[PDB]
C-alpha cells in the first residue's frame, strides 16, 4: 500500500513547482525533502504520496487539551505514516513518535535585516527598542520557553509577554517581517533556514552570531512503525554515500542568488 | 545489577587521573564522557562500572573472521551493557548495536603542522610530497575505503597502497606522527579530536578546510538492550538543557592551554 507521507511547505525543503497547475500527485512539489522522500521510497522499496500538513505546523502539543497538532499529530493520530520534512527532533516528540538518525544538523541562529547593530543573543536581551520572536508550535519556542540560562530566559520572559505577538506562523511570515520592518524586528530560526534565506534576492538579511545550540532533523514515524527501523537505515546510508550533502548543495547554494 | 561501560583512553574524554594509583573505580578517570557517563547513570537510575576496552579499537568488523572488535565488539559479544565514548554513529554499526541520537555533531577534518602547505582535502590528493593517514579499525577509515567521490576515491587509492603505513593504531600515535614529521604528514580525524589538540600544548597543529562530512558520536548499547529507550532519552534532555554544550567548553576551552 501506498505510504502517505505528510511533509510542509518550506523552501527549499518542499515547494510547488513553477508549473504546478498542470502537475500532478508528487509531480507538483520539488526541494530538498522531496528529492529525499524519493531517495528513501527507493531504498526501502515503497510507493508513496506526498501531503501537505493540514494547519500548516511542524508539531506541538496543547498544553490544555494535551493534543498534538502539525506533522506530529498527523503521526500521532494515524492521519499519516512517516513525516519528511525539517522536523526537529525533541525530547517531547521523541516521546510520542520515532525519528531516525538526523539527516541534517543545525541550531537555533539569528536573523538580522542587514545593518541592524546585533551580532549575538546576549545583545538581543539587553534592549527594547529592537524586538525579536520564533516561529509558533515549534521546537525554536519550546527551546526558549524551556531555557535555564539567564540570556535566553530572559529573552523568553520578553517573549512570551511582548505585544503585539513577537511570533509568527510560518517561517515565510517571520522573514517578511524581518525585511520591512526597517531592522526593528529580529527573527530566530534554525540555521538552515537562516542560511537559505542569506543566498537568496532581495539579499538583504544575514545570519548573525554562532548557533544557540546543536540538534538535528530527522525522518518521524508513528510509534511502533514497521517502516522506522528501515527508514532509519536508509538515512544513514544515505548520508554516507553523499547524497545528504548533494542535495544542500542543490538547493541552497547552486540556487543561491546573492 | 551494576551496568559495565566500555569507553576508551582517549583524551579529553577519558584519562587516567594524576593520582588514578592511589584512587578506586570510577573515580580513577576523568573526562568528557567520565562527566556524561555520571549524568546518563544519574538520569536513567543505575550504578555503573567504567572499563577501557581491551583492544584499545572504537570497533570494525575484520573481513574474513567476521568478528567484530573494539567497543563494538564488546557490546556485540555481552561484555559491556553500554558504551559512552566518542564512538561514531554508521550504518554497519547500527546494524549490529544500537545507538541514542547524537550527543556530539562532527566531520572528518584534515589536521597539520603549523606551516605546511595544505588547505583541504583536494590539496592532499593533489600531491605526493605530504603524506597522509587515519586512525584504524574505525569510521574515518571505512569512510575512505567506501567512498564514490572523486577526491576521496583518490585519497584512499594512495593511503591503502602506502608504505610504510600511513595508519596509526591511536589518535594519540597519528598526533605525534604530524608533530615530528615536520610538516611531511597530515592526518585525518574528526573534527572534535582536532579541535581540542589545536589547543594543546606545543600549540603547532591546526585543523584546515571545512569538515569532509557531517555526522555524530551516540550511546551505543547491545540491540535489543532494555537500556537503550532511557539512555536515549536522557541524551535528548541533557542535550536540551545544555549539559553536553556545557562540557564540551569544560574539556576544550575553559581548559585550553594556547
Ligand atoms: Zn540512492
Ligand atoms: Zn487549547
Ligand atoms: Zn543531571
Amino acid at each position: 500500500k501506498t505510504v502517505v507521507v505528510t511533509t510542509i511547505l518550506e523552501s527549499p525543503y518542499v515547494m510547488m513547482k513553477k508549473n504546478h497547475e498542470m502537475l500532478e500527485g508528487n509531480e507538483r512539489y520539488e526541494g530538498y525533502c522531496v528529492d529525499l522522500a524519493a531517495e528513501i521510497a527507493k531504498h526501502c522499496g515503497f510507493k508513496y504520496k506526498l501531503t501537505i500538513v493540514g494547519d500548516g505546523k511542524y508539531g506541538a502539543r496543547d498544553a490544555d487539551t494535551k493534543i498534538w497538532n502539525g506533522m506530529v499529530g498527523e503521526l500521532v493520530y494515524g492521519k499519516a505514516d512517516i513525516a519528511i520534512a525539517p522536523l526537529t527532533i525533541t525530547l517531547v516528540r521523541e516521546e510520542v513518535i520515532d525519528f531516525s538518525k538526523p539527516f541534517m544538523s543545525l541550531g537555533i541562529s539569528i536573523m538580522i535585516k542587514k545593518g541592524t547593530p546585533i551580532e549575538s543573543a546576549e545583545d538581543l536581551s539587553k534592549q527594547t527598542e529592537i524586538a525579536y520572536g520564533t516561529l509558533d508550535s515549534g521546537s525554536t519556542k519550546e527551546f526558549f520557553r524551556r531555557s535555564k540560562i539567564a540570556v535566553f530566559d530572559k529573552m523568553w520572559t520578553y517573549m512570551r509577554s511582548a505585544e503585539p505577538s513577537v511570533f509568527v506562523r510560518t517561517t515565510a511570515e517571520g522573514v517578511a517581517r524581518v525585511r520591512k520592518s526597517k531592522g526593528k524586528y529580529a527573527y530566530l530560526l534554525e540555521s538552515t533556514m537562516n542560511e537559505y534565506i542569506e543566498q537568496r534576492k532581495p539579499c538583504d538579511t544575514m545570519k548573525v552570531g554562532g548557533n544557540l545550540d546543536s540538534k538535528g532533523y530527522g525522518i518521524a514515524t508513528p510509534k511502533g512503525s514497521s517502516l522506522g527501523n528501515a527508514v532509519n537505515l536508509a538515512v544513514l546510508k544515505l548520508n554516507e554515500q553523499g547524497l545528504l550533502d548533494k542535495l544542500k548543495n542543490k538547493w541552497w547554494y547552486d540556487k543561491g542568488e546573492c
